[PDB]
């Protein structure tokens, strides 16, 4: 019963690489880890599995301390539980829809809080059962409209999905606290390099979602920080204040100026040589009062924040921008000629906006601007919110520091979700005064297929996968030069066996001369082995075995008597 | 602490099977909809430990963990032809591109797929992979809780060879490996030879607990090792030699005589001298055979469907198509003046001054003798074995048992290889299509049938390998601090020693008899009960789940005693 390179690195043939383009698919794919299926449908090879299941077992470990209670739901889902939430029509197309043989209606569940709010109708009946935390790892469908960088954006994905019931939020603050707390082990104990950021929740301000991002240079994830302080927030969420502490003093006087074939703020600034920071741009969107229009203003240089803008009542949510036609009629110019001045909706402006002076702005004149604006002399200032993203170098919201923009992978994301659910669907509990009290609910969930490409993404050099020990699917590769000679095949075998009776996880490269000792040296590397011993007869000759680390630059030689001191050594 | 206050979720018109009655009693399992269930955190712990004996037995067999996806493109499914041949049962669905798919039953074709671009060489043969991985199956009506359901979870393997004596040495050490897994869950179980598709042959076997509820029948000889489900097992005669003609045929009007019942008891003959004529689709195109059976007989579907006269899948033929054929309808059929072809069972051979219809409505001939009367057909194995039989390897008799099928091995030869073209080139150069087995196990069917198997009035008795906890610790009044220190020490060293406990901390409106029943409903093999008084006398309460009477264990020995009671 050996593990066998013959078994287990298998072949990586009709792989075209123009369809693998990050750096995790590439080495899951080379590395014998995945292989494909169909669009975001991914086989896990024996060599990944073993990663997979590391990963899920420290997931497992850490949710179990924390006192949470494993279950197993299923995968298919009846679409009348989705109806109660709404979200069977609201979640949109990534939900995979699909009819039985007696025509009844379900989903694949790409989350489960319908089905888990279901049970919890059923099995909670007393608040000595509270506060309770269920969780699952499982496997979730997403019908991802372009799935792409292997494992990160399947359609088929592994998940541990954790939801709590409380009859209070502060209970809930509690568990939530703890989930926090276990994902930060989680991550710890995986041996990545990660970071917690505050998250949107649905609202301006408040703190009901956090997200747990790991470090890597191909993160799809803008995630800032304080250079100073402890403030971390994605930029959906990341609060912008401005650069300047007052309104400077109005220098010009407006003016009104031709300005044809001027749509851009890059044509505005080229065109009439201005300071890019004394433009502004002008995006015009639904109301929430059905029929109105809103103007959301930021400065030139800066980026409208659709999450904040949203999350303004004024503005419908989800966010929708009016149509060009939808504006014409509104204001009698299109787009590229907007501004504040004689503006007939209603207008929110970004906080450095409304410190501007001696600004810029289309004038509602089509191919027309206002020069050498300023608020309050030409037109009162309108409500002021906080609209923008965030940019490199802005102060922290928190008056501590300045902002750092890095990027991220998200792996696991937590929530509070109130009533929510538990007034949808009529879930409710007598407290102990007997009062009904719907449950106030939170969930968690960690992406557990994602967490191993976003450790290569984090972890890679030029020879192939790094791995935290943690993850490594072997600790020590056999590599015997002539396995077929008898000394060098009962020595390897003599090690295989004392090596895995102590516990450590051993691959044999078992394969033929046809395989040169170079390729086998960098095809263990390439799979990211942290160990490897080579056998043969010239070093048992010497009494020796020859160590290499896969971070090691060069080999050395392991006196046979010492093998078990040096090997855990460097297994500690 | 693992604590009752949240693990005991103990509380159906739809539940009809003990296991499934006791699944939900016990808090192990809850149903979202039809032949849907979710493992409650009890049920979770139980499923876990037969998925690590499944596993650890395939690992030592050396076969390697893989996980495939659930949804599977349709093109793979009509590259082997199941796309339209698995009928109603494989779930088909379309994506947000309008691409189709599958919910997998099982993986035969993705595994195909997988190792046509996977194995190369011949240096990697031989190779069995296999998964434990949720499957989807629409079974037509959802019934008996998790033994047919439409989610479950299955251990299914796929090995790959050059040669059938390769294939043979897997099939071997799967059979032996299944023989461990269901020995170490502590189930009574038989391995049985199965159908494999044609007559004789041992391409296929399953393994089935013993249950006397259990849906199939299983047969096996009191003498030899000779064991077969009833589709698969060999009959012969208790018959040695055809008797002599001592009667002259003859014709007989019998109105209202279309059962051997109806024949029996109008005409007071000896049921062992009629027979049941069963008219079938031939396999070429637009005949008929006629099967025939002794009349305390049944025909064996699988039987006549693997003659290779007869059209396989097995399709009766119509009234209408019997009346054009013959010329009289069911009832009134025989092999006399039959205008079709006839296959007739052994024991029919032996018959002698027999009844049987006349092909003419409503009349039978009586008194019938092969040779004499007409020749006798085609001779072969048609109908079921019944208790008592000779057993066909000529040691001992038959008996029949009920099991429910828990795993099932099979040999594919190039079924999948040669449709989806799957090969290797030999040592030699020359391409081989790969010859495959494939075997599966019901792992959550397992959790089930151990309960059909093991359960008594208080509730389920589970084999130690699968009890949920080793220990319930049930303080009668915990809130007494003397109580609650007590039992939490307890607690801490029980699991310090690698022990698992559940720890009783409901409130005084659970009275200590409703703990104690609802510890042996969920099955724990052990108890302590941990009381003020007793700890006032140095003394701990134990009960053993199959104990008549509980014992009182000195407050000191009671880990050396538990320890012992575990260490079997
Ligand atoms: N395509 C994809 N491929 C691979 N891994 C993917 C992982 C996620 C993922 C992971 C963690 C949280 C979330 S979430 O933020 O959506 N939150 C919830 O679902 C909540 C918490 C748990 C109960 N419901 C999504 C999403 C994807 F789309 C993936
Ligand atoms: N409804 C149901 N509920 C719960 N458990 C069920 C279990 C099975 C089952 C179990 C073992 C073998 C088989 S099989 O004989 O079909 N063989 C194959 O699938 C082959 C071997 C493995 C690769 N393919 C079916 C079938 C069901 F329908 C179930």
């Amino acid at each position: 019963h050996h593990m066998r390179t013959s078994q287990y690195l298998l072949s990586t043939l009709k792989e075209t690489p123009a369809d693998a383009v990050v750096i995790s698919h590439q080495l899951l794919l080379r590395a014998g880890m995945i292989r494909r299926l169909a669009s975001g449908l991914y086989t896990w090879l024996p060599m990944g599995l073993r990663v997979l299941r590391k990963v899920e077992t420290i997931v497992r470990e850490e949710m179990n301390a924390a006192g949470a209670l494993e279950v197993l739901m299923p995968a298919v889902q009846p679409a009348e539980l989705w109806q109660e939430s709404g979200r069977w029509e609201q979640y949109g197309p990534e939900l995979l829809r699909l009819k039985d043989r007696h025509e009844r209606e379900f989903c694949v569940g790409p989350t489960h809080e319908e089905v888990i709010t279901d049970l919890a109708r059923n099995e909670l009946n007393s608040y000595k059962q509270l506060p309770i935390n269920f969780y699952q790892i499982q496997t979730k469908f997403r019908d991802e409209i372009r799935p792409r960088f292997g494992l990160m954006r399947g359609r088929e994905f592994i998940m541990k999905d954790a939801y709590s019931f409380h009859l209070s939020q502060d209970s809930l603050q509690q568990t939530y606290d703890g989930m926090y707390q276990a994902y930060s082990k989680i991550f710890s104990r995986l041996g990545l390099d990660f970071r917690p950021v505050q998250a949107d929740n649905g609202s301006i301000g408040g703190s009901g979602s956090h997200e747990f991002h790991v470090l890597a240079n191909s993160g799809e994830d803008d995630i800032v920080f304080s250079d100073s302080s402890d403030y971390a927030a994605n930029i959906e969420k990341a609060e912008a204040v401005p650069r300047e502490s007052a309104r400077g003093s109005a220098t010009e006087d407006m003016r009104l100026v031709d300005t044809p074939n001027t749509k851009t703020i890059a044509a505005l600034v080229d065109g009439f040589q201005l300071p890019i920071e004394k433009t502004i741009k002008t995006l015009v969107v639904h109301g929430a009062e059905e029929g109105t229009l809103v103007a959301l203003i930021v400065r030139g240089d800066h980026e409208l924040n659709e999450i904040k803008a949203a999350n303004q009542p004024l503005v419908a949510s989800p966010l929708v921008f009016a149509s060009e036609a939808e504006i014409r009629a509104a204001i009698g110019a299109g787009p590229g000629s907007l501004g504040p001045v004689n503006l007939p909706i209603a207008c929110i402006v970004d906080r450095s906006v409304a410190l501007m002076s001696d600004f810029a702005a289309g004038a509602n004149i089509e191919d027309k601007h206002y020069f050498g604006v300023n608020w309050e002399r030409d037109l009162p200032l309108p409500e002021v919110a906080d609209l923008r993203n965030v940019v490199e170098g802005d102060p922290s919201p928190d008056g501590k520091g300045t902002l750092v923009i890095k990027r991220g992978i998200e792996v696991g994301h937590i929530f509070q979700l109130g009533t929510k659910y538990s007034e949808a669907m009529k879930l409710s509990v007598l407290s102990e005064q007997g009062k009904p009290v719907n449950l106030i609910m939170g969930c968690y969930g960690i992406g557990v297929s994602r967490v191993v490409a976003a450790a290569i993404e984090q972890n890679h050099d030029e020879r192939g996968i790094l791995w935290p020990s943690a993850l490594a699917p072997f600790q020590i590769a056999l590599v015997p030069l002539k396995y077929e000679t008898e000394s060098v095949k009962q020595a390897t075998d003599k090690l295989y066996a004392e090596l895995t009776a102590a516990g450590f996880e051993v691959l044999l490269d078992d394969r033929d001369k046809k395989t040169s000792p170079g390729v086998k040296f960098a095809d263990m590397e390439l799979i990211g082995i942290p160990h490897r011993i080579v056998i043969s007869d010239r070093g048992l000759s010497e009494g020796v075995l020859e160590y290499k680390g896969r971070r090691d630059s060069e080999s050395q030689n392991l006196p046979i008597g010492e093998l078990m001191s040096f090997i855990t050594e460097k297994l500690s």
